[PDB]
């Protein structure tokens, strides 16, 4: 025959653990996401892998914010940069060979270094010509590497390739993007925009036969993006939570005895 | 005449539930935002609705990792999936009738499951033509429903449309993504990234006054992509933290007296 | 000779003061973001600085969500908004001359206002023509601007510069996003994203040479994008945290103390 606030105070630490441990538990299933920049005077040197079927590289050159109009829009020209090529097997199907020519990509950002690159395709029979292209993070990683073949076999799988058509001067900006997974994986990825401006051909008709690919490959701010994801759900700071409520129930259940032994 | 530390005391106290309120009210104000991708080996058969003026759809096959090259480039071929045609009314304006062409978009993924469509519009004032396309999560969805036109009048507002362009093969790639309101809406949605690549019209000069259209449909990856809003703000948290604070006071309060009574 | 529980406990109170620490430290170095969407019916006009090199602008008008074919394909029109020109120095380098044409950008979201554009470049040696535009938030804020050439040397720095190029009418749907820094700069950007339709050219061959530009401005939707970072790592609550278990702490050590006197 007493106040019998004991049994609401029980029950209330009874709710308060399990909203607690509810929300541990959902915080735990959910993470939230943070991103950063981190500013980068000079990238290192990106991989650019391109694919041509049978199209053969016109003209390679490392340039600056303008590019001076063609000498000879159509002729082979000039490469200027350091190309190798490999030949591996497509990771989805291991009946197809693919041969991939690697150019060593642009570095510098604050003067807007920029790789171009003309390719032509004699004669086909495509509809709609297309040269492929994939961008890994580091070509020097990719010159030291023991098994080259399996290099771009795990390029093919870490990295997402584009394509860039013909008639067209694909300008590729690009840049990348770090996820740092919870098992400290720093996944380092590219994206890309593109614009497709229009080649006036101004070639004869005879050799208007032969199709013609540029593109120009650079950076687009010196901006490296980093996500994350952070754990929201702290055991610890859960801990000390229900400490300090069991603390409060406890001091809360001796007023209440002071107060029955002085009035109640 | 004492140490009168209890003022001071009750300043901190008051200075603590001050900034646990601005806290909590300006955690209440601004949600986090938490991005969690969900595998899925097969999509569900999306429904693609295309908007044709009058260029007739002369064909749509449901292909693979590659596309044949084809067999006659401006001529009626063979539809070799399940469409269907609603008629509607425009959601902003009920002074206009839209005819849509529904299409089963491709399910698979692994196989990276293609659908390729190619129209023909023979005449036209237009001088920029082009094929609005709008997408929606489910075909079964839409097969079964009381209400064709209200389903597409509702498909309006809850999807974005895009359109394709002539004389170019537009490759779309489509992924979803679930944004998971607070009242838990769980709204779908489409993103999707295309690549215009030139057609290489070889057709006769006869027959080149007709404008042709190619579309590619496919799912860029096997990930949809679900946004959730996580409030931070949780009151029994903050009650918790409150107590905890004033039991810190009180015992602070305690062992002062307790330090007046012996040397104070 | 006791139980010597108090070395366990101030064991486990550095430990936990430890771990608060630096949960303190990683939480302060990785703000989280917030993304929330702010509804506007009407925007503010906002300005579309062009970079026309030689092209004229033969015609530019506020359209609606439709429009009407060209009755003149390419050949001098109608300019019926406000526009004005600006003369600046590149602020990269400072030995280029820029020409602006600033365009008073559509206001209105739910009729879909368009701000449709058309250039001619009657000659020029340049393989792919593409004409540069840049957008910035309020026309009006650069109408009453005591230094109109600091104002887009500003604009150049803070906002970023697309093109669009000829034989085309690249759609823009431009969107606005504000992002609200820790020192409050509250600083706006655009984004934007395209759709380059081809022209039929049905011009007679004599003026075919003449290369045309066509452009389309309009807001995707009505929504602009606020998005903020938030610091997870409180020091009061942090405070509070610690206050609480060592209150914990110190009433388990009284407890010990007592079991100690009663049992052991």
């Amino acid at each position: 025959l007493l106040i019998f606030i004991y049994l609401l105070l029980m029950a209330v630490a009874v709710f308060l653990v399990y909203q607690t441990i509810m929300d541990f538990r959902e915080k735990l299933k959910h993470p939230v996401m943070s991103v950063s920049y981190k500013e980068v005077d000079r990238y290192d040197a990106p991989g650019i892998a391109l694919y041509p079927g049978q199209a053969q590289l016109l003209s390679c050159k490392h340039y600056y914010e303008v590019i001076p109009p063609l000498r000879s829009p159509g002729q082979p020209g000039d490469v200027n940069c350091t190309t190798q090529r490999v030949n591996y097997t497509d990771p989805f199907s291991n009946q197809t060979l693919k041969s991939a020519l690697i150019v060593r990509g642009p570095r510098e950002v604050q003067k807007r270094e920029l790789v171009f690159l003309q390719f032509r395709l004699n004669q086909s029979s495509e509809d709609f010509s297309a040269i492929d292209y994939l961008l890994f993070s580091s070509f020097q990683e990719f010159l030291q590497s023991p098994d080259r073949a399996g290099f771009m076999q795990a390029c093919e799988s870490a990295y997402s390739s584009w394509k860039f058509s013909g008639g067209f001067r694909t300008w590729v900006k690009m840049s990348l993007v770090e996820t740092k997974e919870e098992d400290g994986r720093e996944a380092v990825e590219f994206r890309q925009e593109t614009s497709v401006v229009n080649y006036i051909d101004q070639r004869p008709a005879a050799e208007k036969s032969a199709q013609l690919f540029f593109v120009v490959f650079e950076w687009k701010d010196p901006f490296i993006q980093k996500v994350q994801d952070i754990i929201t759900a702290n055991p610890w700071n859960t801990i000390a939570l229900l400490c300090g409520a069991f603390l409060a129930l406890f001091k809360a259940a001796e007023f209440a005895k002071l107060s029955v032994k002085w009035m109640a």
